C-alpha cells in the first residue's frame, strides 16, 4: 500500500517542480571520505568543513524544529544528518518531514559536526531519488532474486560481493605478476569442447545454424600456445547445460592457465602459490575462518597423493591400470560403465570423502582424461592432478596432451560412445610445445576458502 | 603429402624409443632472455655460458658435418642454433638431418657463441614437438580460421593479438585507478535488455525454459549502482543475434562503466581521458598511425556538438525536437519510422559522415534513448552523447535515466511497437542514485587506433 503513498509524493514533487530524480547533485564526498577526515573529533564541537554528501535514508527521527536521519553510503558507511529549523528551515523542515521516506536517497550540503556520533548539520538539502518502494525489515532465495535490497539491507552481501571481486582481482594480479597474458578466446562454437558436458545450444540468425556456448576454452586456449604463447590464461564463464547443486552451476565463472615447458607438478606449484596469495590479498590470513567457527589452514605444503595407491590402501587391495572392471563393479557392490570411470568413483567414495587438509591427488585413469598426456613413466595412467580443498573439488592441472595422433584416438574412444574437432587437431599437427594446463572455479574457490554457498558467490544467479 | 612422411617419423620416433612429445624438457630460458642476456657480443667469439633453448624451426640450412637452424620463440624472438659433429654429433647430426622439418618445436641445450648473428652451439638437443604439418610459405580468410599459423608465420598477427591484449589491460588499469569495481552479471538472463537488438535463445534443460544471452550489461550494472556500487564497469562479451559487417559482429567485446553522482558531462571527460590513457600504454603515442601512411591526432581536447543544431546547421534550416515526421522525410526525399529515428539517420547522413576529428554528439531524440535520461533543461532530447573518432561510432554515455515512472513509459512505447523487464523496473523503485554509464566496444576502439578491420582485432572470430 505504501507504494501508492510513495508513487503520490512522486507525481506532487514533479508538479511543484521539484525534481525527485535530478540529473546532478554536487557530491565532495562520500562518506567514508568524510569519516576518515574526521577520525577523533571532540564530541559535540561544530567544524567549518563545509561537505556535500548524499546517501540512503536508512533511519529517520523527527522531532519538531529538528530532524535526525541516518545517511547510509551504498559501501555501508554511515554519516548521520540533522535537519534543523534554525539552519535553513521551517518550510525546509516540513518539505522534509512530508517528502523523505526511507530508502530515499537524499543530499545535504552543510558543515560537519558531532552530536551528543558524526553528523552534517544541514544548509542544503535535496532529494536525489525518491524510492517507490520501502526496504524490508529475507529468505535465502529472495535475497538472490533481488540481489540490489540484500546488498542496501544486509552488511554480508556488500562484503562478499567486494570479496569476490577483490579475489577475481587477486587472480589476475597474481598471473600478471607471474606473465601470464589474459586472451579472450570465443564463446560461441561450432562445437563446444574442453571438458565433458552438454552444451548450451543458440541458433544464428547471420549463419543460419546452431552454435554452442563454451563447455570451456581449453581447446582455443591450446591453439594459442601453438600460436606463440608462453603464458596464456582465461577468467570469464562457461557454460554447462546440465543441472544445478551446492557445487554446480549452469553458468560459472571459471579460470584456465597455460605454461609452456612445465609440467603438472609446475602447475601444482603455481595453483598452491596462487590460491594462497589470493587468500592473503583478498582475505589476510590463510587460518581461514569459516561460518562454522572453525579455522581452516591453507598455508605451508600440501600433501600429494596418487589415485591407484591411495585408492588401494584405501580398499585393502592392489589397484592398478591393470584392474578389471568385473573387479571394481564387485568392490562397489561390496560397499554400497568402464575402468576409469569406477576408479575415480571408489577413490572419490573411499579416500576423497575423508580428505581434510589441502591435498592434490596425481595420476588418473586414461579412460577419463581424453586431453591429459599419458604418464612419463607409468602405464595407463595420465599426468593429471584435482586439488580438494576443504573437501571442494577446487581445481586440476594437466600436462597437457600435444601429440595429435594419440589425441585423435582419444577422442575417437570418445564419440564411439562421428565427428571430431578437426580443426583443434589440425593445430595440434602444427605443432604444440609441451605445457601445462590448469583449470579453476571460482565459486568452488570463495567457496572453499569462505563456507559461502555458490548461491551467494555470484552477484546474479538464477 | 609430406603430411605422410611427417606421420611415418612420428611412427618411426616412436618406435625407436625417442619421445616426439616429451612431457618436460629443461627450458632455461626463453630466446629473448638470452638477447637481451648477450646485446653486444663480439661477433665470432664464445662465451661459457651454458643455456637451454626451446624454439620452432622456421629455417633449415645443412651442410655435412654442420647444420644451421633459426629457432623462433613464440613471441617471435630468435636465436639460430648449430648442430656440429664436432661437438656432440655423428648419429646426432643423422638423426638432425633425419628427424627435424620446419615447423618442428625443438630444444638444444649448448654454449652461446656469435657467428662468422647469435647462435647456440648444441652439447645436446632433443625434439619437443613434431609437426605433421609444414608451415605455408594467406588469404585474409584462412588467417582467421587458422589465427594458430597466422601467429606462427606473420609478426603483425603476433603484434596484434598483443595489442588487444594490452588495450584491454589499459582499460582495466585505468578504471581501476579510478576507483573502479569490475563485476560479473549474466550472460543468460530471462530477457535480454539494455540495448537494440535481437538475443540468441538458448534452452535449458535445468530450468526446461529458453534464456536469452545478454545484448549488453546495463540493466544488470544498473542494479549494482541501486545495490550501493559507486563506480562499477564490466568488460566483457555481448552477443547481438543479427549480421556481420566491418563495425559489426554477432559475438564481440564490450565495456560498460557507471559511476554515480556525475552526468554525461563528465563520463565523456573520463571516456577522454580513458581512450587516451590506452592509447599511451599500449601504442606509445597519441599521433595514431594508420597502414593509410596517414597520422590521426587523438590529443588535446575534443569538439562536442549538439545533434539538433548540428543536423539544423548542415539542413540549411531550424530542426528541433517539434519538427514534424513529414518534414523530415520531405528532407530525407530530398537527398536519397518515427523523429528520433529519422533525425539520426539525416544526423549520420549530413554531419556524422563529415567528421574528421574527435568529436562527441550530445543531446538526443527522447524516442531511441529509452534508457537515458531527459535532458536538464532543453525540452524533447535526453542527456546522452555519441563519441566519433576517426569516423567510427566508438562509444556512448548517458546522464541515467534513474525515474521508474518514466522508464515504465519508455519502455511502454518500445512495446506497442507486452511484459516488460519488471525486475529491471523494481530495482529503479528502489531508488537508483543519479549517475552516468558509458559503452564502448573494444574491436571499434582498436579499429579506430590502428586502421586494423574487426576480423584481425579478434583472435578467433567465425
Ligand atoms: C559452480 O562451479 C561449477 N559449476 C559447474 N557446473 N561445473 C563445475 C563447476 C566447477 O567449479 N568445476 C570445476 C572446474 C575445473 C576445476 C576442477 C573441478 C571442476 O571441474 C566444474
Ligand atoms: C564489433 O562491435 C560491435 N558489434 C556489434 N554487433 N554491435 C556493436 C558493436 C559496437 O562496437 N557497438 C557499440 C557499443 C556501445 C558504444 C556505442 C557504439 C556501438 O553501439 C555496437
Ligand atoms: N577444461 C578443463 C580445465 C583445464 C584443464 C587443463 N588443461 C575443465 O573444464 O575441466
Ligand atoms: N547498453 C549500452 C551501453 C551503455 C550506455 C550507458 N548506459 C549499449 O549497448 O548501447
Amino acid at each position: 500500500e505504501q507504494f501508492r503513498i510513495r508513487r503520490d509524493k512522486r507525481a506532487r514533487l514533479l508538479a511543484q517542480g521539484r525534481d525527485p530524480y535530478p540529473v546532478a547533485v554536487p557530491r565532495t564526498h562520500t562518506l567514508a571520505e568524510v569519516r576518515a577526515a574526521h577520525p577523533d573529533l571532540p564530541i559535540d564541537t561544530a567544524t567549518e568543513d563545509i561537505v556535500g554528501v548524499a546517501g540512503r535514508v536508512i533511519f529517520a527521527r523527527n522531532s519538531g524544529k529538528l530532524c535526525f536521519a541516518t545517511l547510509q553510503d551504498g559501501d555501508g558507511t554511515q554519516l548521520q544528518v540533522m535537519i534543523s529549523l534554525d539552519k535553513v528551515g521551517q518550510a525546509a523542515l516540513d518539505a522534509w518531514k512530508a517528502d523523505v521516506d526511507l530508502g530515499d536517497i537524499v543530499y545535504v550540503h552543510g558543515a560537519v559536526i558531532s552530536s551528543r556520533e558524526l553528523s552534517v548539520l544541514a544548509d542544503c538539502w535535496r532529494i536525489a531519488a525518491k524510492s517507490l518502494r520501502p526496504l524490508p525489515v529475507m529468505s535465502e532465495e529472495s535475497r538472490v532474486r533481488q540481489r540490489y535490497v540484500d546488498l542496501i539491507v544486509r552488511p554480508e552481501a556488500r562484503a562478499v560481493a567486494r570479496l569476490r571481486i577483490a579475489v577475481v582481482r587477486a587472480i589476475r594480479t597474481a598471473l600478471q605478476r607471474r606473465g601470464f597474458l589474459e586472451v579472450e578466446t570465443p564463446v560461441l562454437q561450432t562445437l563446444a569442447g574442453g571438458a565433458a558436458a552438454r552444451p548450451f545450444a543458440t541458433h544464428s540468425n547471420a549463419l543460419d545454424i546452431d552454435l554452442y556456448l563454451r563447455i570451456a576454452p581449453e581447446l582455443f586456449l591450446k591453439r594459442c600456445i601453438v600460436g606463440g604463447f608462453d603464458k596464456v590464461f582465461e577468467l570469464n564463464r562457461v557454460f554447462r547445460n546440465e543441472g544445478a547443486d551446492s557445487t554446480h552451476s549452469p553458468e560459472f565463472s571459471m579460470l584456465e592457465t597455460y605454461q609452456t615447458y612445465g609440467t603438472y607438478d609446475d602447475s601444482a606449484v603455481v595453483t598452491r602459490e596462487l590460491i594462497q596469495e589470493v587468500a592473503d590479498e583478498a582475505i589476510g590470513t590463510r587460518q581461514l575462518p569459516l561460518p562454522d567457527g572453525s579455522v581452516y589452514d591453507i598455508d605451508g605444503e600440501w600433501a600429494t597423493i596418487q589415485m591407484y595407491p591411495s585408492l588401494s590402501v584405501a580398499l585393502g587391495e592392489e589397484i592398478t591400470p591393470q584392474t578389471t572392471v568385473d573387479r571394481l563393479r564387485g568392490i562397489a557392490d561390496s560397499l554400497g560403465f568402464g575402468h576409469g570411470k569406477l576408479i575415480e568413483e571408489l577413490w572419490e567414495r573411499t579416500v576423497g570423502k575423508s580428505l581434510s587438509a589441502p591435498t592434490f591427488v596425481k595420476d588418473f585413469p586414461v579412460q577419463t582424461t581424453p586431453l591429459t598426456r599419458q604418464h612419463r613413466s607409468i602405464p595407463g595412467v595420465t599426468e593429471k592432478w584435482d586439488l580438494y580443498l576443504r573437501g571442494i573439488e577446487l581445481a586440476t592441472g594437466y600436462s597437457e596432451l600435444s601429440d595429435p595422433v594419440v589425441q585423435r584416438e582419444r577422442f575417437a574412444d570418445q564419440a564411439r560412445a562421428m565427428v571430431l574437432d578437426e580443426d583443434f587437431l589440425a593445430a595440434l599437427e602444427y605443432g604444440m610445445p609441451p605445457c601445462t594446463g590448469t583449470g579453476m572455479g571460482i565459486d568452488r574457490l570463495l567457496m572453499s576458502l569462505t563456507g559461502l554457498s555458490i548461491r551467494e558467490t555470484v552477484l546474479f544467479p538464477i
